[PDB]
């Protein structure tokens, strides 16, 4: 079973598995049952931005999601990630649609990791047709507009249900080493969630996992393509 | 047949294949016979620093090698790398030894690529782990307990060995160009320590850019720096 650390943008309330009764963003530490969550005032059809950051001294994983012209949503959790994650990891984005759907379009994504100092940084303001520097899993694809469509969309751009997909950066990341003075990382991605459904689903996540991580079987829908069970 | 673009720190003069008659640094475009070279006043036993840069507007690949408290060595060559390299590549470092030898120790390596279609990739190693999962080690290349990358074999006692070849490629491919892109550039730097028991150290170290699936060619040892199958 993979080891997962993620920040979820949960658009669909799955109260039968721990979610609060409303769209929310949360911090998941080895389980879909977020250790911390904050109400997320979604704005489908509007481009949002998510920023995630962490450093080994403060030991506080934080995330902020926002849209232009509106107050943001933030969430944090005190945790020693070096204790949870292996020294080497791959970082990525995931998304899923189930009975209900939504577009899980990524317009841009950047990540920076520093180990005190060695470093890894990448930035995509648009994605290439054949992103050789990305590992596409499931239905994840990049469209003609240079955007990353984590889940299946029609020619018109209309979302489809029962879809799952993720994109991991090709190169493993060394997030920690013995005696390391300080290790830190931060990620940012812009997204566009659209949907005809009264209640869109299921969400998008930025996650960090073991380097050989793959879509767990039965991880569709509410499990955001990250966990095998609830 | 890989496509190679490299900046060579040629410590051994092989005049039989076009090398000038003195240690030198050079810019190689699909051939070991440098398109441009400059005399390299080596400081064996001293830590050196090499800097390589290029951008699609200026179209001038330049490299500078220096040591603390000494005059630097520079070499340049005008060339549109878009007419040579494929759109996706892997970057790396190579080194070899032949009858004569030398340590080809890399103490640090950084690289930055920018593509304004601006997308970018950047990595830096101030030390290397024993199990560098973000590096593709080829040939004899290995990282040591000191955290340094030994491109070519060195005895457990630190003494270099001849007839060795090794390379280290960064794991993720690099997108250096795309049609209609506005501008693209890359920057690379690495520090190295070349030590030798031989009056004439050989054969050299290089920073190269090649097709993503690049591998050490057969017969690329010694004077071929682990980059080419022949000296054509
Ligand atoms: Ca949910
Ligand atoms: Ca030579
Ligand atoms: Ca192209
Ligand atoms: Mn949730
Ligand atoms: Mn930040
Ligand atoms: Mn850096
Ligand atoms: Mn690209
Ligand atoms: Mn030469
Ligand atoms: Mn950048
Ligand atoms: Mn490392």
């Amino acid at each position: 079973a993979d080891t997962i650390v993620a920040v979820e943008l949960d658009s669909y309330p799955n109260t039968d598995i721990g979610d609060p009764s409303y769209p929310h963003i949360g911090i998941d530490i080895k389980s879909i049952r977020s250790k911390s969550t904050a109400r997320w005032n979604m704005q489908t059809g509007k481009v949002g931005t998510a920023h995630i950051s962490y450093n080994s001294v403060a030991k506080r994983l934080s995330a902020v999601v926002s849209y232009t012209g509106s107050s943001s949503t933030t969430v944090s959790y005190d945790v020693d990630l070096n204790n949870v994650l292996p020294e080497w990891v791959r970082v990525g984005l995931s998304a899923t649609t189930g009975l209900y759907k939504e577009t899980n379009t990524i317009l841009s994504w950047s990540f920076t990791s520093k180990l005190k100092a060695n470093s890894l940084h990448f930035s995509f303001n648009q994605f290439s047709q054949n992103p050789k520097d990305l590992i596409l899993q499931g239905d994840a694809t990049t469209d003609s507009d240079g955007n990353l469509e984590l889940t299946k969309v029609s020619s018109s751009g209309d979302p489809q249900g029962s879809s799952v997909g993720r994109a991991l950066f090709y190169a493993p990341v060394h997030i920690w080493e013995k005696s390391a003075v300080v290790a830190s990382f931060d990620a940012t991605f812009t997204f566009l969630i659209k949907s005809p459904d009264r209640d869109p689903a299921d969400g998008i996540t930025f996650f960090i996992a073991n380097t050989d991580t793959s879509i767990p079987s039965g991880s569709g829908g509410r499990l955001l393509g990250l966990f095998p069970d609830a």
